[PDB]
């Protein structure tokens, strides 16, 4: 792998064998990402941040569960067909302070990384969402809640998949999408001044 | 870039004429999650907003048959400069075939046509307030914030007449080279994820 990926799974633990799926607590949470770099930030920096509503709904769902239960977050880019990873929510929302030249985004909050891993929707397309008028987990909108029992299927078979890909295959592709990015918007920006 | 070349065919942008003195019409901010939206508005001529968004726009837009236009000033966020103006010129779709003319990345679509390509200073136009958004200035909008007509007149005489020095059209190429990298990597993805 590229060595800055080499860095990341040296720091981290991904994709564990021995994960603990029957939660007796917890919330969890459809992550729907506008992009595969969203992700790849998400797992480079250990950060999330969600839509100004979705923030408000993340943070207090958080901090409702405090010292009581995980808030696990399941993640799919949108129009991808596929779950790809699961990440533990680790702090409330921060809201505070170049955006834009460098593509970040407006608030972030902790996530740990747990499953990196792609798991095409027609593995979980069988489980409904009885809050979401019993459509499939995998038609949910962002911030969707997934009830307990049902996201312990769901995290049973992300955990257990054999997974032949990830996003982690195109580590070095999404480096180079945000370093051009980075330039070309600092150049719009020069000119513009 | 042969794709500016194609559009530039079959559109003129940024007219040296305009009327910016609306005899009416409703006029709205888009703020656009990225350059990459703004640039595959512009290739195919198309829109889509948060689904909120989407009603909010397609409302307006049913309401207005015919008797005026409904326009879109287009704005990334924390870009600090507007990136241009559309015109709406469709109800939203949410058909099947909607998804493919954004590989599915868009819940549906509606169509626009793209007037103005230029980048416009936020400074150029924090000066314009909106007594409907109590009163914070029109560069501190969300998106789909309707904009009173007259500082709407206001906001496109600026737009219209400014002198930019950019636009995304000057990224063009760049942004070609995004969009068909990213698709082979989307292929690619769901050929190894087939066995």
């Amino acid at each position: 792998g590229h060595p800055v990926l080499e860095k990341l799974k040296a720091a981290h633990s991904y994709n564990p064998k021995e994960f603990e799926w029957n939660l007796k607590s917890g919330r969890v949470f459809i992550i729907k990402s506008y992009s595969e770099d969203d992700i790849h930030r998400s797992i480079k920096y250990s950060i999330w941040c969600s839509t100004e509503h979705g923030n408000k709904r993340l943070d207090s769902a958080f901090r409702c569960m405090s010292s009581k239960g995980p808030v696990y977050l399941l993640f799919s880019v949108n129009g991808s067909g596929h779950f790809c990873g699961v990440a533990e929510m680790k702090s409330p929302v921060d809201y505070g302070t170049g955006v834009w030249s460098q593509d970040k985004w407006k608030g972030k909050f902790d996530v740990q990384w747990i499953f990196v891993k792609d798991v095409p929707n027609n593995q979980l397309r069988h489980i409904r969402l009885e809050n979401n008028d019993n459509k499939p987990v995998t038609n949910s909108r962002d911030t969707q809640e997934v009830p307990l029992e049902k996201a312990k299927q769901v995290l049973k078979i992300i955990s257990s998949y054999k997974h032949t890909t990830s996003i982690f295959d195109d580590f070095a592709h999404y480096e180079k999408r945000q370093e051009e990015e980075e330039v070309v918007r600092k150049e719009r920006q020069s000119r513009n001044k």
